[PDB]
């Protein structure tokens, strides 16, 4: 019958497990979330935020700098009620500003998985450019600088 | 009009936070996914694994003992395609010996969402209990004493 096993994540799984397919354990990604928002907590290095539009919360956002002093794009969604109607963009745009008016540098940083077109996109009309290097987690990493 | 803004995560939204509607995003899971696995492999405390059935992955699961001392089970989930099979109860089953056998304790702990009955409900037919805590982001926590 079952062969229940656990491995340690490696380049060997590690795209298996990013790919892992959970689209409706809506309670699953509550509890994701408040994770999320617990790791952030624990960090002074990290900071959640959510993203409102007026009053509607439309999204969150994870960043921070990390110990190199590169500043990082770490989460970033929108609310599906709420896509397709520019908010990411706009929300992306503003939180760019507002982290290099907030640190020093005048770059920022973010890492996508290789088939995320919609991401990648949106994060190129914004002046991001893949840099030649890969994360930790094998994402290619991508960076924007200001001048 | 758009009138964009950004809030710190606070007890006043942090719940509205925790129930954005993202759960039908393939392609934002899996960097949600992969920022987990980054932020896992940053700290030690830290650890994740794939959970399989033989060579089949089925899941995930994230674990640590932080310095306060407490040994935590900080994510788990299974793929959807493999839900309702059991596999849920057997691997949390199975990973919580492997966890009172890596560390000292005799103790686990987790977290869970008040509205999530599932949860709760396998947390506790595995000897999980309500121990009146409140973990940092508002969820009420859960023990187990070995
Ligand atoms: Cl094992
Ligand atoms: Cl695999
Ligand atoms: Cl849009
Ligand atoms: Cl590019
Ligand atoms: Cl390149
Ligand atoms: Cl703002
Ligand atoms: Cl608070
Ligand atoms: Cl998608
Ligand atoms: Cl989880
Ligand atoms: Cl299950
Ligand atoms: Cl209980
Ligand atoms: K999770
Ligand atoms: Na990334
Ligand atoms: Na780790
Ligand atoms: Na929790």
């Amino acid at each position: 019958a079952m062969e229940i096993h656990f491995e340690k994540v490696t380049s060997d799984n590690r795209k298996a497990v990013e790919n892992l397919q959970v689209f409706a354990e809506q309670q699953a990604f509550i509890e994701s979330m408040a994770e999320n928002l617990k790791e952030s907590d624990q960090f002074p290095e990290w900071e959640s935020a959510g993203i409102y539009d007026g009053n509607q919360l439309i999204g969150y956002a994870m960043y921070g700098r990390w110990q190199d002093g590169r500043v990082w794009l770490d989460r970033f969604l929108i609310d599906q009620r709420f896509q397709g109607q520019g908010y990411g963009k706009a929300a992306c745009r503003l939180l760019m500003l507002k982290l290099i008016e907030k640190y020093q540098t005048n770059k920022l940083y973010l890492s996508v998985y290789d088939t995320n077109s919609s991401a990648i996109r949106l994060y190129q009309q914004l002046g991001f450019v893949f840099n030649g290097e890969l994360d930790t987690n094998g994402e290619r990493v991508m960076e924007w600088t200001h001048q």
